[PDB]
DNA sequence: CGTTGCGGCAAAGTTATGGGTAAAGTCACACGTAGTCACCATAATGAAATAAGATCACTACTGGGCAGTACCAGACTCGAACTGATG
Protein backbone atom coordinates (compact mmCIF):
# COMPACT_ATOMS: atom_id res chain seq x y z
CA UNK A 1 0.00 0.00 0.00
CA UNK A 2 1.29 3.79 0.17
CA UNK A 3 3.55 4.45 2.13
CA UNK A 4 4.74 0.95 3.38
CA UNK A 5 4.86 1.45 6.87
CA UNK A 6 8.35 1.43 8.99
CA UNK A 7 9.74 -0.46 11.64
CA UNK A 8 8.38 1.99 14.20
CA UNK A 9 5.00 1.34 13.37
CA UNK A 10 4.93 -2.70 12.84
CA UNK A 11 6.17 -3.02 16.17
CA UNK A 12 3.52 -0.64 18.02
CA UNK A 13 1.05 -2.39 16.14
CA UNK A 14 2.47 -5.91 17.22
CA UNK A 15 3.19 -4.17 20.97
CA UNK A 16 6.60 -5.72 20.87
CA UNK A 17 10.19 -4.03 21.02
CA UNK A 18 12.18 -3.66 18.25
CA UNK A 19 14.59 -5.45 19.07
CA UNK A 20 12.31 -8.95 19.59
CA UNK A 21 11.44 -9.07 16.32
CA UNK A 22 15.41 -8.20 15.28
CA UNK A 23 17.05 -10.89 17.55
CA UNK A 24 14.88 -13.63 15.24
CA UNK A 25 13.83 -12.24 11.62
CA UNK A 26 16.61 -9.72 9.96
CA UNK A 27 15.87 -11.06 6.50
CA UNK A 28 12.39 -10.30 6.13
CA UNK A 29 12.25 -7.10 8.27
CA UNK A 30 15.23 -5.98 5.80
CA UNK A 31 12.31 -6.71 2.97
CA UNK A 32 10.02 -4.30 4.74
CA UNK A 33 12.48 -1.58 5.62
CA UNK A 34 13.83 -1.85 1.68
CA UNK A 35 10.51 -1.78 0.29
CA UNK A 36 9.73 1.10 2.83
CA UNK A 37 13.04 3.30 1.53
CA UNK A 38 12.77 2.20 -2.00
CA UNK A 39 9.40 3.64 -1.79
CA UNK A 40 10.30 6.96 -0.08
CA UNK A 41 12.88 7.46 -3.07
CA UNK A 42 10.45 6.36 -5.41
CA UNK A 43 8.26 9.25 -4.56
CA UNK A 44 11.14 11.80 -3.68
CA UNK A 45 12.44 11.36 -7.39
CA UNK A 46 8.99 12.05 -8.96
CA UNK A 47 8.60 14.98 -6.77
CA UNK A 48 11.84 16.28 -7.46
CA UNK A 49 10.68 16.20 -11.09
CA UNK A 50 7.64 17.31 -11.06
CA UNK A 51 9.28 20.36 -8.96
C1' DC B 1 137.85 164.77 -35.73
C1' DG B 2 133.12 165.62 -35.77
C1' DT B 3 128.59 163.81 -36.54
C1' DT B 4 124.88 160.06 -36.73
C1' DG B 5 122.68 155.95 -36.08
C1' DC B 6 122.68 151.69 -33.14
C1' DG B 7 122.87 148.96 -29.10
C1' DG B 8 123.86 147.65 -23.80
C1' DC B 9 122.50 149.13 -18.77
C1' DA B 10 119.85 150.28 -15.31
C1' DA B 11 116.51 153.04 -13.06
C1' DA B 12 111.43 154.36 -14.24
C1' DG B 13 107.00 153.48 -15.87
C1' DT B 14 102.98 150.60 -16.37
C1' DT B 15 99.82 146.32 -15.25
C1' DA B 16 98.62 142.82 -12.30
C1' DT B 17 97.63 140.24 -7.81
C1' DG B 18 96.88 139.06 -3.25
C1' DG B 19 96.53 141.66 1.47
C1' DG B 20 94.32 145.37 5.07
C1' DT B 21 90.96 148.90 6.59
C1' DA B 22 87.02 152.12 7.12
C1' DA B 23 82.48 152.93 4.82
C1' DA B 24 78.72 152.65 1.68
C1' DG B 25 75.34 149.28 0.72
C1' DT B 26 72.04 144.98 1.63
C1' DC B 27 68.58 142.81 3.35
C1' DA B 28 65.29 140.26 7.12
C1' DC B 29 62.72 141.12 11.67
C1' DA B 30 58.14 141.91 10.67
C1' DC B 31 52.89 134.27 12.96
C1' DG B 32 54.17 130.68 9.90
C1' DT B 33 56.65 125.73 5.96
C1' DA B 34 56.03 121.06 5.82
C1' DG B 35 51.85 118.78 3.91
C1' DT B 36 48.92 115.41 0.80
C1' DC B 37 47.27 112.06 -2.73
C1' DA B 38 48.89 108.09 -5.72
C1' DC B 39 51.05 103.88 -5.99
C1' DC B 40 51.19 98.34 -6.13
C1' DA B 41 52.84 94.12 -3.48
C1' DT B 42 52.14 90.99 0.54
C1' DA B 43 49.65 89.01 4.86
C1' DA B 44 45.31 87.61 6.36
C1' DT B 45 41.09 86.38 7.16
C1' DG B 46 36.41 84.88 6.08
C1' DA B 47 33.60 82.99 2.85
C1' DA B 48 32.86 79.71 -1.35
C1' DA B 49 33.78 75.55 -2.54
C1' DT B 50 35.90 71.26 -3.08
C1' DA B 51 36.55 66.38 -4.46
C1' DA B 52 36.42 62.82 -2.42
C1' DG B 53 34.38 60.15 1.14
C1' DA B 54 30.38 57.95 3.87
C1' DT B 55 26.29 55.89 4.39
C1' DC B 56 21.36 54.26 2.78
C1' DA B 57 18.60 51.65 -0.07
C1' DC B 58 17.76 48.18 -3.53
C1' DT B 59 18.91 43.88 -6.72
C1' DA B 60 20.79 39.85 -7.78
C1' DC B 61 23.81 35.51 -6.93
C1' DT B 62 25.36 31.71 -4.57
C1' DG B 63 27.13 28.73 -0.19
C1' DG B 64 24.94 25.58 2.51
C1' DG B 65 22.94 23.07 7.68
C1' DC B 66 19.18 21.60 11.24
C1' DA B 67 15.17 19.12 13.24
C1' DG B 68 13.99 14.76 12.36
C1' DT B 69 14.01 9.66 10.49
C1' DA B 70 15.74 4.89 10.41
C1' DC B 71 18.12 0.28 10.84
C1' DC B 72 21.25 -3.38 12.72
C1' DA B 73 22.62 -5.56 15.76
C1' DG B 74 25.82 -6.06 20.77
C1' DA B 75 25.34 -6.19 25.53
C1' DC B 76 23.75 -5.74 30.33
C1' DT B 77 19.71 -6.71 33.41
C1' DC B 78 16.20 -9.51 35.21
C1' DG B 79 11.02 -12.05 35.35
C1' DA B 80 10.09 -16.60 35.53
C1' DA B 81 11.17 -20.93 36.14
C1' DC B 82 14.50 -25.46 37.05
C1' DT B 83 17.05 -28.03 39.93
C1' DG B 84 20.34 -29.64 43.68
C1' DA B 85 22.01 -29.53 48.91
C1' DT B 86 20.25 -29.44 53.38
C1' DG B 87 18.67 -29.20 58.57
Amino acid sequence: EEPPPTMEEVGKRLGHHNRTISRHFPDLCSAISAKCRNYNKACRLKSIEKL
